[PDB]
């Protein structure tokens, strides 16, 4: 009668959770945290409120969340990519084991979700801000999974620009267009800013995959074999242009997921003097920036140092 | 100008998403989808309203829901406990690769949640289902990080029954209360099933840990392979502490460690547990006892027949 007493109370109750559980869970989350880069989504998300004018106590739990959000998809990309380093240092997975870290990062997913609901007792206005929660990570699994797929079972799909861009949309806009819309629907306070922070996005990610291969001209983005703009842009010049030994060569050392710097070379070299894919690229950026520098159309000082800083967010 | 133009329009509109995008991504979840258990949930489900009584059409959102975050779940739990094979079917991750199957298992725990909000309009209602899915699926990952902790950080912590009894209610209680859970605040209808629905958590978890070494005594052992402390192997490496048997203790210890496929050296294990600490007699007679106390619910403290058939196919859930 006291296995059948105590199986009573366990059953009664809610589950049981300490605080010494909780730290122990959230290991490969802490260990990503000490890397750097808050300060700068800080400047962003204040920059932004200097016209959506969120009470700063509002403003910390839409950084809360957002926080949690961008690590926690950076602790499952680095695992999906099978990163070893992420701003100089060991990716989480290496040293908690992918397992803990999986259930961690979407640990953190939920926990944002949670934060939510301290932005606003109105139940209209609680609901609106839980759709675009849903609707943004809806939208950031499905650009990262066709990411992924081009990635894996390459050469099946060959992507053109557009599908790219399409991806990077859904990939990379997510997080941005998340933490505006959440700003817009609480703002108390001119024309929406999504079309303004979907460009951050695209130019974010286009200089991500730039700098990836232009700082090493370790062009880990080639290890993984990623099917990045520069690389995308090769590889439908050399099919257009008919280079068949090319097209094929780009295809085949992406394939080899190498970690051979030489190789890395011969491709970005290929990409540098035969396609001229980096030049193309660099002009790329150089037109999508020009389009916020150059109305009122898009924006609504501090901006252009956000755009020479984009890539520490 | 031309560059630009097809830029505005980009940004200026919604993402685009295609329905053979939506069949890409889809691949790693319609593979364990083919794999059965789906009758069997719904017949629980079918049950349990006949108590609630929700419309028909709610009714199967919250199956869908189920659905959903249950297949899910089982893709991310096979990654995490590099599992081969799942209802004698080749895991997803090993056909679509790890990447894929990561994401697009997330991705349906997204979907789940947008089904939520078309179980009603009434916006406090929808604050209530909202706040339930979330507690639930936080005390899901709570459980698994626990189970998961544990088996990559073995030796450092060796739990006791109440520890692996308090991980149980998170881990497997998660799903059962949080379906439950939403069926009770839909129901058109005027004492609370989630006791009942936690206990069955509980008998199905135990069940599970106690077929996975019984099955092979009798004719893969996965959980062993894996490390898994298990309700079998908490009980032996307890017993054996108690009573001082420090080799076996540490016998066990270095089986679980070995991550071993050799079947010998898994028999091996099971022999342990069979003629030195009789764990596996122990568990059964431990389900059984839970599985009484429903059966001889007569003043109906947990129970509202049926349920009997249920509780014993509860390991087709
Ligand atoms: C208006 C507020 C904006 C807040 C912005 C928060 C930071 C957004 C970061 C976007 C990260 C894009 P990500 C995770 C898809 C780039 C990865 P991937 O491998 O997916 O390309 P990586 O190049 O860093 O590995
Ligand atoms: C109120 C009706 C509910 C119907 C749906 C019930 C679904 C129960 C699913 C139970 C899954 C337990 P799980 C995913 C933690 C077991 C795993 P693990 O390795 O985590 O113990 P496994 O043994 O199947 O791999
Ligand atoms: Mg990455
Ligand atoms: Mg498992």
């Amino acid at each position: 009668n006291k296995m059948e007493a105590k199986i009573d109370e366990l059953i009664n109750n809610d589950p049981v959770w300490s605080s010494q559980n909780e730290s122990l869970i959230s290991k490969p989350y802490n260990h990503i945290l000490l890397k750097p880069g808050k300060n700068f989504r800080l400047n962003l998300i204040v920059q932004i409120n200097r016209v959506m004018n969120l009470p700063k106590d509002q403003l910390a739990i839409v950084s809360q969340i957002v926080e949690l959000l961008h690590n926690s998809s950076l602790l499952i990309d680095d695992i999906e990519d099978n990163a070893p380093l992420r701003r100089g240092q060991t990716t989480s997975h290496l040293i908690f084991g992918v397992p803990s870290t999986i259930n961690t990062a979407n640990y953190m997913y939920f926990r944002a979700m949670q934060l939510v609901s301290q932005l606003t007792t109105k139940e209209p206005l609680y609901h609106n801000l839980i759709t675009i929660f849903n609707e943004e990570l809806i939208n950031l699994h499905r650009g990262q999974g066709l990411d992924i797929y081009w990635r894996d079972f390459l050469p099946e799909i060959i992507p053109t620009q557009e599908m790219y861009l399409n991806m990077v949309m859904n990939k990379t806009g997510g997080l941005f267009r998340l933490t505006l819309r959440l700003m817009e629907a609480l703002s108390p306070s001119g024309h929406s800013l999504v079309p303004f922070i979907n460009l951050l996005g695209i130019i974010y990610q286009i200089r991500d995959d730039y700098l990836n291969l232009k700082d090493f001209q370790f062009a880990e983005d080639i290890t993984e074999g990623k099917l990045s703009f520069p690389i995308v842009h090769a590889l439908n010049f050399t099919k257009t242009k008919g280079q068949t030994e090319q097209h094929n060569e780009i295809l085949r050392i992406l394939l080899l997921r190498t970690s051979d710097k030489d190789i890395k070379l011969k491709l970005i070299q290929i990409l540098e003097f035969d396609t001229n894919s980096l030049a193309y690229t660099k002009n790329f950026i150089n037109q999508l920036v020009n389009m916020i520098k150059n109305e009122n159309k898009y924006l609504p000082d501090e901006l252009l140092y956000i755009i020479d800083h984009l890539s520490e967010l």
